[PDB]
């Protein structure tokens, strides 16, 4: 199996595998079952924004979670990043959709890494900003459903051609480039993520949700990951 | 009163106003009695490393204290510096002696400060970064014994020509501009510094520490802040 | 007198003073007669972007003004920068009104210096951006009629409380730090600005226009300097 | 055929092929014949810095060589270069001996891309920085005889455990992540890239060069291409 660390805008409660009785965001550290969650004011048809970082002195993995003028969402949890990731790591974004339906549109993602040795200067670095997608995006990795759109944007999971969201999606992006988040002799690893998104959709309970996630460098699909797993996870352990 | 914020490097215990007794790092907030503190293994005439972050989602204020295949001394504190701080601040570096003395040499330091709302791109950035020091720093406010050198550093306290240190000095050196480092419509405000240190002494044990420090834009060396108080306090409450 | 390095974004042909006979963009180099030119069309009430940039090894200023679909105008200049500024400058935006009158409105201002010797680390740097103003900015040096606005714009020239520009008017703003431009023993020194605008007018030839500039530390609006002259000098020389 | 433009710092004289009679550092248009020159008084045995830059505004692509308070040699040429590359690219470096031998050990290398559009944010980002190479480096294309050695050095062409040089060695390190250099619809682009090395021979004339180089994606090290070609090109055409 692959080693899994995760953002979650889950936008259904499945009560079955732990969640809260309402959409949340969380953090998921080798599980679905997440670490931390907090209730998402989540709202339909609305851009919002999410901002995740982590630094190995603090020991603090956090993210907010925001619509302008909207909301103000916010979950931490404590963990230290190198005991449970390997050194070297592929990020991404993931998304499903199940039974219910939403689009998972990204507008725009950006990625900072560092590692700090005893200078002004980092020791190593990592960053790459998108505020559009190409049409044919030869830096990122697509799994499954995920293709970018004539409008610059990254559809997660799947759209019809008038934009209406299709169940029973998965679709993942990666950055091309293995990344370095830890190394045994650096002094500090830090890491930051943004993302904007929009989500729409006609259901009743929109579903299932995205996430900004860090994997071992070979990471795939799992087999059985639609829905409520988030294109992250074999099973709800 | 001026407002202060700092990570102090406390190379002398000062028992009588709270220091624990050994050389220690520590994070003080209104107050020299450190709201949390490390043991310190510091090493006289090495080079060393501070790094200093903090996030306004995370609310954990952290600094790692390192001297290369030497030693990591690591301290970190919760609190919410928007709710302690002035929205407008100057960011510096303070160092004192005593009747003890020792070098307080800076011989790197950089800051960067930033706002976030809802984009990949930040609302907000200041950055600056010195990787030496010119014979006369238009860009910063050099108080009390502050002053460049010819080898391009900078010397917070007094330093004879052949470089001895002396004692009962202050010095303080303050980034020119004012740093906006919240604001209440952000989503996040973060802020990191790193600087690198040279602290020689003769003296059985060297005193009295440096700091870097976050304050009021007006802020002055208080009377009465030599030894002990490490330039940023009146007194000891 | 200042000394002064700007890129002008030059409504009004002032053809006595050796304008061309149109809306032009400019480089300055120590007069108001630019050295070099390029035909602007100038768009009013749409929002433009400007990109400048400068490095010591090219020795190319170059300055990129766009309105998105709308076009793009490109001027280059070959010159020295080390041999004509001091090595400590301020940087800052100037506008003016004469006669005739145009809003010289800024949405967001970027800047960034570095120095660079010997490593891929940055022997000193200085980055500034907002994407708003606040109605007190604590690191601008306001000049003349210059102000902040209730919408987080700033007004370089004078406006009315319904928007109207005013004639006659005058104003700048400069970072409050200044900047180490150059110094004789980096390898490279480098420096980018952005920034974005709108300049709304009723007047059929709206005047004067607003400049990106760097200049001697204690610069100031020499007397006489309206209109025509962008802020800058205090002649035609 | 491969299309490549580089920054060559060549050691080794080869005036059969057009090379000016000294080591020299050149640019390169899709030949190993130099578009532009500048002799170079490179030091064997000491470790020297190379400056890369180019935006798209001022078309001039630059590099300095330096070794500190030892040379600085500059060479730059006017190119649009979104005619001239593909507008998704990678970037590396190469290194090549020849009859006559040399090291080509890389210390640190820095590179940064950016897309601009009408914004104070970029529209697209690129940034690695390595101030050491690990041991398995995930985010090199490592091809030919480049290696990494114990030491976290970069050695692009065969050294022997002593650390002597090899002759008939052909190297190259490629950034795993292919960049997007340019695109239609930006208003600039620009990269700027740093390299540290060191360059050791017995030799009396030591050779043959080492390289900063963009190419198509799918770049590989032609036949044909050692010695005087610097694993860059098929032939002196
Ligand atoms: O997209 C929402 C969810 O739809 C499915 O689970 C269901 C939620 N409500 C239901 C109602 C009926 C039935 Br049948 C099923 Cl499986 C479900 C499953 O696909 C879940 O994995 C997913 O989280
Ligand atoms: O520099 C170290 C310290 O020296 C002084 O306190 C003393 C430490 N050891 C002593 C021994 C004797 C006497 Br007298 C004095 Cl005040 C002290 C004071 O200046 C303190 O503020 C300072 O922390
Ligand atoms: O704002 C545009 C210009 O208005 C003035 O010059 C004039 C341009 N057209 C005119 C027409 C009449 C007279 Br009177 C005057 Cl001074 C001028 C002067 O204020 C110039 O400096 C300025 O460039
Ligand atoms: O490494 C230096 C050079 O060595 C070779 O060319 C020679 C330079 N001096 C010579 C002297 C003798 C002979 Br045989 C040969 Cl091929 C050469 C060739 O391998 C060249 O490509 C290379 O630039
Ligand atoms: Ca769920
Ligand atoms: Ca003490
Ligand atoms: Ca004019
Ligand atoms: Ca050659
Ligand atoms: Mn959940
Ligand atoms: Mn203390
Ligand atoms: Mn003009
Ligand atoms: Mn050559
Ligand atoms: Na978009
Ligand atoms: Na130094
Ligand atoms: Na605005
Ligand atoms: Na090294």
């Amino acid at each position: 199996a692959d080693t899994i660390v995760a953002v979650e805008l889950d936008s259904y409660p499945n009560t079955d595998i732990g969640d809260p009785s309402y959409p949340h965001i969380g953090i998921d550290i080798k599980s679905i079952r997440s670490k931390s969650t907090a209730r998402w004011n989540m709202q339909t048809g609305k851009v919002g924004t999410a901002h995740i970082s982590y630094n190995s002195v603090a020991k603090r993995l956090t993210a907010v979670v925001s619509y302008s003028g909207s909301s103000s969402t916010t979950v931490s949890y404590d963990v230290d990043l190198t005991n449970v990731l390997p050194e070297w790591v592929r990020v991404g974004l993931s998304a499903t959709t199940g039974l219910y339906k939403e689009t998972n549109t990204i507008l725009s993602w950006s990625f900072t890494s560092k590692l700090k040795t005893n200078s002004i200067a980092d020791a190593n670095a990592l960053h790459f900003s998108f505020n559009q997608f190409t049409q044919n995006p030869k830096d990122l990795i697509l799994q499954g459903d995920a293709t970018t759109d004539s409008d610059g944007n990254l559809e997660l999971t799947k759209v019809s051609s008038s934009g209406s969201p299709q169940g029973s999606s998965v679709g993942r992006a990666l950055f091309y480039a293995p990344v370095h988040i830890w190394e045994s002799s650096a002094v500090v690893a830090s890491f930051d993520a943004t993302f904007t998104f929009l989500i729409k959709s006609p259901d009743s309970e929109p579903a299932d949700g995205i996430t900004f996630f860090i994997a071992n460098t070979d990471t795939s699909i799992p087999s059985g990951s639609s829905g409520r797993l988030l294109g992250l996870f074999p099973d709800a352990n």
